[PDB]
C-alpha cells in the first residue's frame, strides 16, 4: 500500500479552487474573492498603529511567514511585514478537527507568503518576540506565494546580535551579500535602509525650506586617475567622481543655491571597510555675502538638524532601536555649540596628546592621517563630550586646485571637514571666484587648463563669491549607527572584490 | 596727454568704501563702519520696511543706458530684474563717477547702496515695479570677456523672418553658462526641481521609501547592445539603462513601496529631439492586494497630484509665464478622470480615423510608433480635450520580458504607457511574481537566464504581487511646456554628439 502516501502528497500540494468552500491551499490572487467581492485586507503595519474595529470580527492579514512551531493539535506561525510581527495560531479543535488542514500548514516553507483570515485577541502572556501584543486565532490560510528554494541561510540566524556564546551560527558578510535578497529582511537592515531614506529627506527638505532647488548633472564627462574609462562614441569619456564642476558652473549662471543627491564613481583599488566604488553623493553649493563663514555654519546647522531630526519621533527611535539590537552603539552625541578647530590647533592638539611626534620644521607639510583623524576624535570625545566637530583652515597644499586661499597667508586655505565619530563626512570651501586667480591655481598645481575650458570659462562673465561641500550618505548612515562597515548602508555594495549583485 | 588720468578713473579700485562712493573692491575691503545686504528676490517678494531709508542690493548689470548726466541699470537675479538710477546731480556733480559706472561691462556684479522709491510709470521690462536711485556702487565681479552672445539676443522669441535674431541651440549649448541666465532657461530648471519636490513628497506621504541602487552592473540590464561598457578592475561592467532589476530585488526583500531618483544611460546612436544618452529616471515599484488596477489607479493620481500642482497659483505661475513669453505654447490640460484605452481601442482609433489599414489579425502584432502614438494624441485631444491619458492592455510580445501576461489572454498583458501631449512618459506593469513563471517567460524571449541568476534568486523565497514604472524627468518637463527639444530640459545635456560641458 503506497495510495497513501500519493494521497498525503496530494494534501500537501493541495490547491483550492473555491475559498468559500475551503479553509487551506496554495491560491492564484485571481481567486481571492470572498462571496463575489472584495476582501478588506490589512498589513501588519496597519495593525501595528491602530492597536499599540480590528477586534470585532475576522479580519484578513496578508504576510511573510517568519517562523512556524509545530505542536501537536496546534501549530503557531509568526507573520513577517517590514518590522512588526505577529503569532498566529492553528488550533484543529476550532476547525473541524481536520488534520489534512494542519499537515498542510506544517508543510509551509519559511518566508512563504499567506493570507491568513481569523480574530484577533490579546493573550494573558504575549510573545516577547513580537512587538504586536495581539495574536491571530486561524480560520482560514491561503498561500499565495510559495517559497521555491532552500534559504541560503536561516532569519533567525542572520537576526542574531553576534556573540560568542555556545550554539552561535554566523551569517559573514559574503554569504549576506551574495544573497542580499534575503540578506535585507533583517530587522536591522530593513530599518538601516529606512533609516537612509529619511538622511535624503531631511536633507532635501531642510535645503528646500532654504530656498535651495535640486539640480541634476551628468556622470559622463570628457574629462575626469581614480576614475572609471568609458568609450563614448568612440571618444574617451570618463565616470563622474564628483559634480563639483558642475554645481559651481550652475552658481555662476546664477542659480544662488543648489544641492545635487547622485551616484558617483571612484575607481581606486581599495578594499576596507569604508571604501565603495560607487555610492550616493550629496552635494551642496551656495553664494554668501561678505564672509564664507556664512556657509560653514549654514553647513553645521544642516547637520545639527539632520542630528535632531534622526533622534525625534516614534518611528525613528524605534528604527534605530531596532538597529541597535542588533548593533548595539552608544548614542550619538552632539552639542548645541559645535566644536571648531583649526588643523594648526589640530596638529597641536595631538602633539600635546602623545599621539603625534613632529618637528616644528615639519608642522607645515603635515598630512593627517585617518588613524590620526581617529585619534583626534577619541580626544575631543573625552574634552567636549561630542562626536561631531569641525576642523577649518587646511593648508593649501593639501586641497583642490578650486580651493581659495587666504591672501594674508597664501600657505592657508578657507576650507573645512566636519567629523562624526573621528571620521570625515563632509568636505568643502571658500571656492576661487576670480578667474584670473583661477587660472594662476590650476597652473600651480600643474594641471590641464585645456581639459577644463568649459569650466573655467564659466568664470568669465562674473562670478558670485561662493562656497560648497559634499557629503558622503551611506557613510554618514554608517557613522551615526556606528556601524562597523560601510557595507550595512549600502543596498547593493560595489567596491573592487564585489560587482554582484 | 590728460588720457592716463581718465583710464585711471575707469578702472579705479576703491580703497575705502566709507570715503568713497565707487570703484572696483575686494569683497574683503567691504565694510562700511555690518552692512544689510538684499537680492531682488527678497525685494521682489517684499514689495510685490525696505523704503524707510537706504539699502543694499546686490545683482548682475543685465542692461546699462547712459546720457548726459543720468544713467539706467538694469540689474538682474534670477528672473527679478529691477532699475537703478545714478543721477549726477545728487551726487555732488562727479563725472568720474559716471564714466566709471557707463564703462562697466554687462553681466558685473556690482553691490549697490540706494533708495527705493516707486516711479509714476515704471519700466514694463522689471517685474520689479520700484526704482533704486544709486546713493552709491561698487563692483565686485567685473565681466573679463566678451559674451558669446546677447542676453537680450537669447531671451527674445524668434520669429523667423531673415536676418532676425537668433541664438543657435549649438552655441547656446556650448555656452550653457550664458545660456542659462535667460529667464526662461532659470524658469525651466526652477520648474524640473519643483516636479522632483512634488514627486518624493507624494510618494512620501504615501509610506515610500527611497531607494538608490547601483548603476555599474556586471550584466546589461536591458539589451546589452545599447548599453555602455566599462572596464571594472578586470571585469566586463555594463552602465545600468534602468534600475529594473534592483527595485524588483527591493521588493523581493520586504521594502513594500520604493522609489528612486537617479541617473541612467543608454548608448543607441540616435540624434533626435528627444533622445538623451544620460538623462534622470524616476522610478517606481510597488506591491498590491489583489489587482494591478490598484497600482494603475495609485500612479495614475500621482501625475494628477503633479499636474495639479505645477499648474497652481503663485510661484509656479510665475516660472510657467516666464517660460511662456519666450517660448509660448497652450496650457497643459487635464481631466479630473483620466481616459484610458486598451491598446487594441487605441489601434482600432488610429484605423477609424485613417492613420493606419489593419486586418482584426493584424492588431496585436502592430508596435505604435513614436509618430503614430502622436496621431492618437490629436485624435484624443479633439474627442476628449486633454493631453493626458493611459493605454492599457499592450501586446505580451512587445514587452519586456518580466511583464506579467494575461493567463486567460496571453498575447495581451498587463501592462501600462501614460502619455502628455501625445508622448509617453510612463512605461510599466504588472511583474512576473512566480519565479517558475519568470523563468519560462526568460526562455521565451531567448534571454539568458544566467545573466540574471541573482535578479531571479530574489524570487526564490517567495514575491509579493507588485507593478511598478519609469519615468523621464526631463521629458516629463518638455513635453509640461510643450518645448520643442529635450535638451532644454537637461542642464548639460548629452547625445551622442556632445559629451562637453
Amino acid at each position: 500500500r503506497e495510495n497513501l502516501k500519493n494521497e498525503a502528497t496530494k494534501v500537501l500540494e493541495h490547491v483550492c479552487e473555491d475559498i468559500n468552500k475551503e479553509s487551506y491551499g496554495f491560491v492564484k490572487i485571481s481567486k481571492m474573492k470572498e462571496n463575489e467581492k472584495e476582501i478588506r485586507l490589512f498589513n501588519l503595519e496597519e495593525i501595528y498603529h491602530s492597536l499599540m474595529h480590528l477586534l470585532q470580527s475576522d479580519i484578513w492579514v496578508r504576510g511573510r511567514i517568519h517562523d512556524i512551531r509545530s505542536k501537536g493539535s496546534l501549530a503557531f506561525i509568526i507573520l513577517r511585514h517590514k518590522l512588526y510581527s505577529m503569532q498566529c495560531i492553528l488550533d484543529i479543535k476550532h476547525n473541524d478537527n481536520d488534520k489534512n488542514m494542519m499537515k498542510w500548514v506544517s508543510n509551509l516553507p519559511l518566508e512563504s507568503i499567506v493570507d491568513i483570515k481569523g480574530k484577533l485577541s490579546k493573550p494573558e502572556v504575549p510573545i516577547d518576540s513580537t512587538n504586536i501584543k495581539y495574536e491571530a486565532h486561524i480560520r482560514k490560510i491561503f498561500c499565495i506565494s510559495k517559497t521555491a528554494k532552500e534559504l541560503p541561510f536561516l532569519l533567525k540566524d542572520a537576526n542574531m546580535k553576534e556573540t560568542n556564546e555556545e550554539g552561535s551560527i554566523k551569517v559573514n558578510q559574503d554569504n549576506r551579500l551574495n544573497n542580499r535578497c534575503v540578506d535585507l529582511r533583517t530587522y536591522a537592515n530593513y530599518s538601516i535602509f529606512c533609516l537612509q531614506s529619511q538622511i535624503c529627506t531631511i536633507f532635501k527638505n531642510f535645503l528646500l525650506e532654504n530656498n535651495f532647488i535640486e539640480i541634476h548633472t551628468p556622470k559622463l564627462l570628457g574629462e575626469s586617475a581614480n576614475a572609471f574609462q568609458i568609450n563614448y562614441f568612440n571618444q574617451k569619456g570618463f565616470l563622474a567622481q564628483s559634480p563639483q564642476l558642475y554645481k559651481q558652473m550652475c552658481i555662476n549662471s546664477g542659480f544662488d543655491r543648489v544641492f545635487e543627491v547622485a551616484p558617483v564613481f571612484r575607481a581606486e583599488n581599495s578594499n576596507t571597510y569604508r571604501h565603495l566604488c560607487e555610492y550616493v553623493s550629496l552635494d551642496v553649493e551656495m553664494t554668501y555675502k561678505y564672509d564664507y563663514l556664512e556657509n560653514v555654519h549654514f553647513y553645521d546647522s544642516m547637520f545639527k538638524h539632520i542630528f535632531t531630526e534622526l533622534s525625534k519621533g516614534g518611528k525613528n527611535e524605534m528604527l534605530i532601536k531596532t538597529v541597535k539590537g542588533q548593533y548595539p552603539c552608544e548614542d550619538f552625541q552632539w552639542l548645541e555649540e559645535t566644536p571648531i578647530f583649526t588643523y594648526e590647533e589640530a596638529i597641536k592638539m595631538l602633539i600635546q596628546h602623545g599621539k603625534l611626534h613632529l618637528k616644528e620644521e615639519e608642522i607645515l607639510a603635515y598630512d593627517m592621517s585617518t588613524d590620526m583623524e581617529k585619534e583626534l576624535g577619541k580626544i575631543v570625545k573625552a574634552s567636549h563630550h561630542t562626536d561631531y566637530y569641525i576642523i577649518i583652515n587646511f593648508p593649501s597644499a593639501l586641497r583642490p586646485f578650486y580651493t581659495m586661499y587666504k591672501e594674508d597667508e597664501p600657505a592657508i586655505s578657507n576650507s573645512y571637514d566636519f567629523f562624526m565619530r573621528g571620521e570625515e563626512i563632509l568636505s568643502g570651501s571658500q571656492r576661487i571666484s576670480d578667474v584670473n586667480l583661477l587660472l594662476e591655481n590650476i597652473k600651480r598645481f600643474n594641471l590641464d587648463a585645456n581639459k577644463l575650458n568649459f569650466y573655467i570659462d564659466s568664470f568669465a562673465y562674473s562670478s558670485y563669491p561662493h562656497s560648497g561641500c559634499g557629503i558622503g550618505l551611506e557613510r554618514v548612515l554608517m557613522l551615526f549607527l556606528g556601524l562597523n562597515n560601510i557595507r550595512k548602508t549600502s543596498l547593493f555594495p560595489r567596491d573592487p572584490k564585489r560587482l554582484i549583485p
